[PDB]
This record gives C-alpha cells, sequence and structure tokens, in this order.
C-alpha cells in the first residue's frame, strides 16, 4: 500500500565533520526509528545542486558540491500511518532527541519535518546490477514479463529531481489531474526510474524541534543529555498544514543528464508540453527543482509500496 | 553436496613484499592442495576492514587498507570429507610445509586453521559480466528460468561479510534455526550474492603448525628445507572443537554499500529485526563482522556445492 | 591470598587521540572500580609488540609501536571473589557504561573480558629504585633477608611476556604440573621479576558489552548517556568458559633483552628444555607471546597477594 | 567453416613511434589484404606480458607494458584456403612489401609468418555491451536460446592466452585428443570467451621476407620503393612445417584475472588436472603462455567460422 512520508529537512556546514557525524549518528537514528512496527523504511538524500532551467537560475548547476558552503539533507521516513511517526518519536524520545541534537554543532537551519500523503506512485523496487538476471528469470517463470522493472540502483547510484510546487487555492484538483497525466507521459523518457507525488498533510512539531516556551528553553539550554518535554508541542500535525497547498513531485533518474533532458521533456516535446502547461497554470510557487543524491536508504519501503 | 571447509587464518605485515610473496607462493600451495581427489576448490580472502556498526567500532571502517599496518588472510579450502584435508597435508607435507614456512618472514600471527561443516548454504556459481547472456539462454532452453542466478563476479569483484558468532551452550539449536530464518529473509536485500553458515567441528593441528615438543623445536630451528615430524600432532581435529560453539555467518554482496545497508536490514526492517533478535539472544560473542575481499579463488567449489 | 583476575581486552587506533582519551577516561574507570570493597587493584597494559621466536613470526618484533596502526590494551583488575567484579559492574553501571562507551570512537575490536583464577603466583611487590634501601633495612631488622625481593619497578619501567596457551582436553593436569616446574626453574634467569599462571574460568558478558537482543540494540543506538539494560546479559561467567581450556602464562622481566633470552632459557638450557617440553606436548594453541608494557597500575594488588 | 590462419609475428621497439606507425600502416596493410576474395578477416594482437606460472617465470607478469623495451605483435589473418594468403601476397606485392618494409625502422626481429590449420574451435562472434539485447531477442525469436553467446567484446576489451606447445613426434594424436577434452571442460570457467587449437602446416616465406640470395640482397639494399623478386622464395609453405609439430592453444578471457585462474583450472580442479596431464605427457616444449591484447580486428572472421 501507499505509506505516508515524513521528510526531515536541514541545512548544515559543507565540511568533512558534517559527513563524519552523519556516518555515526545517521545509522543510529534509523535503528531507533525501526523500533516501531509502522516503520516501513527510509530514503535519505543529500542535495547536490539545483536545476538551472537554462539560465533562469544561472548561478546554479546540477552539481554544486565542490563550491557550496552548505549541504541540505532531506531524510524521508515511510510509515503505514502518519500517526506512527508521531508515536515513534515520543516512545523513543530520549534516544531520538539526544541523537538528533548531537548534530546541532553543524546546523545552520532546521530541522523542519513536514508530513505528506502519497497521491500517486510509480516507483519500482531497487536492484543492483548484479540482481537483474534473477529478477528476469523469476518474472518470466511467473509469466509476468511486464513486471520486470528498470534497474534502479540503490545507495547513491542514481539521482532524484525534487520539484517543489505550491498551488492556488481551488486549483488542487486541476494540479493533481494534470501532474499525474504528465508523469504518465514522462515515463517514456530514457533513464526514468520512477515518480511519485507527495501532498503535504501537516508538519511534525516534535520532529522539527518546535515546542512551546518550555521546550524551546530546554532545547536552547540543553547540555545534550536532557530531553525537552515531548508533551510541550503546541500543535497537531494537521494544524500546521500549509495553504497554499504544497506538493513535491519526486522523479528518479539514471544520471543527471537523463534528469535534465528527461524533466526537460515537459518543455521540449510538444504533446507533453501542452499537458504540463495545465500544471503550470495552477501554481503559486514553483517548479523549483533540487537535485538530490539518495545515499543511505532502506530499500524495503518500495516492497511495502508494491506489495 | 555440501563440502567441509578449512579456513587457514594468519596476520602478516601490510607491505608489498607480503603481496609479492602471496602472488608466487599462493598459487603453489593451491596446486599442491589440488593433488588430492577430495579437494573441490578454494576461496582465499584478504580482510579489507571491519564493519563499524554505526560507531560501536568507531575506530574501524569497511576499508582500512590504506592505513593498516597488517593484513589478515582467510584462506578457505573445500573438501568432500574433512579427513581429506588432513590426508592431503600429510601426503604432501614436504612441499606444503616448505611453501607455507616461506611465509614466516612476513608473519605476525598464525597460521590457525579451524575446520567447519556447512549447515546452511544459499550460494550461486560465480559468473563474470560476460557470461550472463549464455547462462540466461541455457537456463531458458532447459526450461529452468528460476535457476538463473544473480551475477556473483569472481576474483575480487564482490565483497564478503564474515560474521563471527559464539553461542551459549544449550542454545545451538535456537541459534541455527534463527540464523537460517534470518538468511532466508536477508536474500531480498539488493546486491545479495549468497550466504552460508559454517559450524566449527575442530582445528587442524598440522595446518596450524601446532605440534608437540618435537615438532615445535623443528619449526623454530628450521632453515626452511627440513620438515617437522607430521606425526607429532598431539590432537585430532575434533579434540580442538571449541565450546562455546563457534559459527561463521558468511554473506556475499555486490559492494560495500550493499553490504552495509543489506546486513543492516536485520536492524532496520522491523519484521526481520524480530527474527534476528532470536539470534542475538543466544550469543556469547559477536556478531563481529570482518569485511573480506575474495581475490584468488577456485570457483568450481560452487559447482560441487550446487551439483 | 590469590585474587581472581578480570582482563579487559580491546584493540584501538594507534594515534594520539587514543592515548589522550585513555589518560582522562582510564583513571575515571579505575576510580569507579575502586568503589567496591572486593577490588584489590589493577594492572593495565599496552601491547608493544610480539615475540618473534627467531623468525617464526618474522614480521613481528618485540617493539612494533612505531609502525603499528593499532594498539591492544589488556586491563587487569584484581578481585577477592570474581563475583565482586560482576557486582561492581552492575552496582556502578550508569558510570561504567558511559565511561567505557566513550572509548567507542577509537575502537576496532572489543571489549572482551575473560575472568581467570590464579593457579600459581611468584610475584613480588613493586618498588621504585628509590625504595630498596628502606626495604633492605626493614627486612634485615625483621630477620627476614630472604624476603627481600628483586626490584620490580612500577609504571612502565619493566616489561611483561603474555604467553597464550590452550590445552588438549584431558591434559590440563599435565600442563599445570609442567608449567609450574618450568616457572620454578625460570626464576634463575637474570632480570626475572616474577611469574603467574592464569586459568580461564569464564567470561564477563557485561564487561564484554555482550547482551541479548535488547541490550545489543541499546548499545548500537546509544547517544552515549543511556545505559543498556544490565539485566539483559544472557549467560553467567562460567557458561562462557572455553574448552579447550585457556591459560595465560604471565612473566615479568627487567627489559626486553632479559625477556627474550630469559624466556628463551626454556629452549636454550637443556635441563629446562626437557621440563618445558612436557608443557608443549599438551597444547592445542600456543605459546603465542605478546610483549606488554604495564603503564597504569594499582600496585597494592601485590600486597593483597603476598599478605 | 574453419578458415586457415596466418600469424605474422614481429618484435619492435616499445616507444610511441612504433604505435604511431602502426596506427597508419596497419590499417593500410589490412585494406590491401582484403583485396583477395579468400580473406575472411583478421585479429591483430599486442603482447602485454607473460603468464608467470606462480614464479616459474618469476621475472614475468601478465602486464609488462610499463617496463618492457619491446613490443611483440601477432597479426592473425584468416583465409578460406591457405593458398589464398600466398596468392594475395604475390598479387599485391608492390603495395604489401612497401607498406610492410616501412616498419623496418622500428623492427628488432621478424617478420616471421607461420601458417596454421584450425583443428578445434569454440569461438563466438564478438559483441559490444550495447549489442546483447538484440542478440538475445534474435536468438529467442529463432527458437535457439542455446545459440546466445557470451559477450566477447572487440577492440582491446578482452585478453588472450596464447599457449605455445610443441609435441613429441608420434604423440600428436594423444595431444590433440587430450587438448580437445581439456578445452571442452575449460569452458566452464568464469569469463571464458572461447578457445581454438591451431596446428602449424608451414611457413610463408614471402610473408617472412625470407627469399633466396637475390631477394635477400634486394631487401637489404632497398630504399623502400623497390620490390624484391616475389618469385625468389625458395620453399613452399609445407616445406617449412616444423617437426616437432607446433600448436597454439588460443584461449580468450574476460580479463587477466579470469585468464590466470581460468587457465589455472587445468591445474587446480582435480578432474580437469587428470585430463590435462595427458596433454603435458606429450610435450617437447611448453606450455609457454603469452598474454595478448586483441586490439585491431576484423570481427567478421568469426561470422565465417560459425557458418
Ligand atoms: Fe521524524
Ligand atoms: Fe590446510
Ligand atoms: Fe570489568
Ligand atoms: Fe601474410
Amino acid at each position: 500500500p501507499k505509506p505516508y512520508v515524513a521528510i526531515n529537512m536541514a541545512e548544515l556546514k559543507n565540511e568533512p565533520k558534517t559527513f563524519e557525524m552523519f556516518a555515526s549518528v545517521g545509522p543510529k537514528v534509523c535503528m531507533v526509528t525501526a523500533r516501531h512496527p509502522g516503520f516501513v523504511g527510509f530514503q535519505n538524500h543529500w542535495q547536490i545542486g539545483i536545476l538551472p532551467f537554462g539560465n533562469r537560475y544561472g548561478g546554479a548547476k546540477m552539481d554544486m558540491t565542490k563550491e557550496s558552503s552548505t549541504v541540505r539533507v532531506l531524510q524521508y521516513t515511510f510509515w503505514k500511518d502518519w500517526k506512527d511517526h508521531e508515536e515513534m518519536h515520543r516512545q523513543n524520545w530520549s534516544y531520538l532527541f539526544r541523537l538528533c541534537y548531537s548534530c546541532a554543532s553543524q546546523m545552520i537551519w532546521g530541522p523542519w519535518e513536514p508530513i505528506y500523503e502519497i497521491i500517486y506512485a510509480n516507483m519500482p523496487i531497487n536492484t543492483e546490477m548484479t540482481d537483474f538476471t534473477a529478477v528476469v528469470g523469476k518474472k518470466f517463470a511467473e509469466g509476468k514479463p511486464l513486471d520486470i522493472p528498470v534497474i534502479s540502483q540503490p545507495y547513491g547510484k542514481r539521482v532524484v529531481a525534487f520539484a517543489e510546487h505550491s498551488v492556488i487555492p481551488g486549483k488542487e484538483k486541476q494540479f493533481e489531474d494534470a501532474i499525474v497525466r504528465t508523469l504518465e507521459m514522462l515515463k517514456k523518457a530514457p533513464g526514468f526510474l520512477g515518480a511519485m507525488v507527495l501532498k503535504e498533510i501537516g508538519v511534525s512539531g516534535i520532529g522539527s524541534m518546535q515546542f512551546g516556551a518550555k521546550g524551546f528553553h530546554q532545547v536552547l539550554e540543553n547540555p545534550g543529555s536532557l530531553e525537552p518535554d515531548p508533551n510541550n508541542v503546541m500543535y497537531s500535525v494537521p494544524e500546521a498544514k500549509n495553504t497554499p497547498q504544497q506538493y513535491i513531485v519526486h522523479v528518479e533518474w539514471a544520471n543527471t543528464d537523463a534528469l535534465m533532458f528527461g524533466m526537460g521533456r515537459v518543455l521540449l516535446y510538444p504533446e507533453l508540453r501542452q499537458v504540463h502547461d495545465e500544471v503550470l497554470d495552477t501554481l503559486v510557487y514553483g517548479p523549483y527543482i533540487r537535485i538530490l543524491n539518495p545515499m543511505m536508504e532502506g530499500t524495503f519501503w518500495r516492497e511495502y509500496l508494491n506489495e
């Protein structure tokens, strides 16, 4: 079935100490999150650059890692019910806060953790290049050659287009209908590895370290080993849902060239351009497209998705 | 059928002279071992690092070869009957001892050669990337597409997780049942190339250069061209079997990222975590996981295994 | 009386940060251990090298500290009853775990903490070179000149031969009789500072950070300030006792030359060689001899020993 | 059908000028050879090294190109009838001599051009990694999945073991029977790309620039633009056939590791070792194994071979 998605977002200093700290803290956080039976996996991203749209963002390029002073992380966790995410954080708060707070020394902005529902998904299981022979053999043995997927390689061996959209109130249905038609046509582009549309349903205050006064002071004063009061979150997840409605169009690609020209198919192929124009007519903001590297991931979230 | 496994273990200086000596002496030892008809192949490993488990072993990394002052070798030989290994050593002692003793100038610890029975094996034949087209065609022509394996590349083009376990006396059946259930579920991870469970049955004194007093002095005094008395081994293979019972869980992977996150599936995927927890409850020691490079190998041992 | 000995073993990166951490954390751990009235002292060792036995381990030398990428520690704590060690760990768990876990960032292997009984001891009190005049005067005034010991200098000013043995099941009495006869003759070598024979009685799971599943996850997920459940150790100390039976022959020497040629007396002096040959005939493994520097120590453990 | 093979052999200075002239002269010679309708293709090799057989040739390694002062070339041309090669040389002598003579400035030894019959061949068509999808589709459409070959990549993207043998007079039948059995078993080795056995039938005097006195002086005196008398070759091809009988066992491999351990299967796998021992018992010389890079080739010779 379709899981819910929590996306923990933050900006940190782009230096080895940041990546060293992620190598030790990151796995621990994932192991704590896996204590909850509603956890179905994760996909953690480093932003490597920004899609320039020709020279609309002429100061950007798809890989800015050599020049950038910061690194943005977008850490997806997948949940049977979005309430499982909230329960997990509270049930494991003493571990989670102390682990997550240990990254504060590198932090420039965040954490900010919106929660999303998946309204469309065309996402395959990941396979390494070593696996495809057995996948093909099994699918043919089952008489299901149409179920043979593209090779979507895990652990940093593909790239993600993370396309931010906000929609004019009252045009959500037009946006959703047109973006699904767009993605159904986009899958013909070479190197397309899958797409999904995420629709924001709210924000996790506890995952964003957004408390009332009491917890705010406890966060600011923390030596690192004392939990803020997890009951001092002042709003539920849906209370923080944004209007204009926010969406993420998440598209995976074999490499950054396939991403650039593949996403570009909505501008360059006349039939698709007419369809995608219906998306553009509904927007308050966007599309703004971040280029992401999916490095650490728990690939079994796609097994839950595809049943 | 399942062969027995002898694993010759040693630690040597990490310097070019060590790898030069292995390039010339190593093949000679393998050729002598192949004189016995019970020999069914071999798989020789260099340890490249240690799995850090987040930062549980924070001084370790999966590839420590650039910094390490030593190199550990784990040389598997496969036998129709473990007694064939003992007979081979004695029948060819003048060659084997003089070849193996020539390594002494580089040696820091070893040799130590435990013997194992295989209690579980899910291991494919090795294939190079050039081979899969013919393998696929042959299996389909035979009507056995389910027998098409993953591509497990020989000669250093994959990695091994070598997981050491010792088990509380009386919990061996619980360990064995649970680890098999774990490995049957682990094979869904991307880049999984196979697994087997080795259970120690004893130690080869002659393969470990472990003699009584007479042979000990002959080893220490040796100019290099005089054999110690091979009859001066004071214990049979089973007499040295350890209690607590020792196991090796040997899992092969496409690359070190697939290894790290694939092995991590027993921690990150809740359903598998519950199964693997039954393994953890039985342990005196472990899991301690060495990262191995299978460089020199006689791949036909898997043909014997898979018949 | 003879205390029991717990030996905490670990391997860490050989870099200044490791020795800095030991200079601050080490004393803290010792002070916590001293909270228990059954604690009678300690003797902490750095391995400086390996005895090469001519060129049997030709890649080794007695001092490998300049080249080695790792450092092995062997931390002896002495106890009136071995159960005191287990009680101390649990009574002081919140301090001990957090202190010991702070070493994890430097750790490659360990901790592993076997427990031993002393079956033979000929070990003097330590004295500095400044002390011997008062020791001599006191012993003569008491009419006990035979109780004047050799000068065994504390705090890194002597060396230890740490000789590992494992014994064929059924040959333990032969080993023990012969090694005692050997050590009674070895004390004639110049620079001999004492010897003792340690016989393994089990392993401390809590001291080895070896828990069931619950504690294992708590260790891996730990931010550093949360204790694993100390009741989640799944085995008692005796349940982990190894067969083949393990022994440590611990011999102290004025310097590494006295060690090399003094230990060599069991090979070079014919009458002693015949006696020590009876030891060699009983072995599954060994002798493998580590060269240790006893740097930080609580010398009063020898006062308890010698009453 | 099986073509005949002419192998032009020479040794030249290992310097850029040699490879420059080969980049210009080599294609011209091949274009001239293709003027004859009996020409069915070619496969030109650079020797990159020598198989050391452990340390039997301890001064050798499989890739000596960085240290070698010379480069050996082995240029295979394939012919419907070996007489076609002789006719081609004479019909096109003014071009061929002047082209081939232009390499003399770099030459140390050669040219020497023995002629061979193929007595056994298991050689696939070459395919690039881009081609295999269409090859698989075509073979399944023909209902012949057993005809799907391994991927044997052209133009320097595989390696050749060139194994020289000379056979005791009267043992030719034993050699030929046993080598065919050996190669039929060797094809199980990973990365095996094909094998063929070439049996010398004679030597091309004209291709070897081996004339009588008249042509010898014309070669030595040549300014580069005057042909020696092509009728001054004093021996026919069969008149130069060697006794002891010479063979080449030509085996192709995915890479040099697959070659080393794959060819080693005749020494390391007991069942194959027994078969290959029947080859060894017949030899005057060899096996001596050159490691070759097949760079420039006309791959259609395998289309002729395979019908
Ligand atoms: Fe969260
Ligand atoms: Fe052996
Ligand atoms: Fe302890
Ligand atoms: Fe020719």
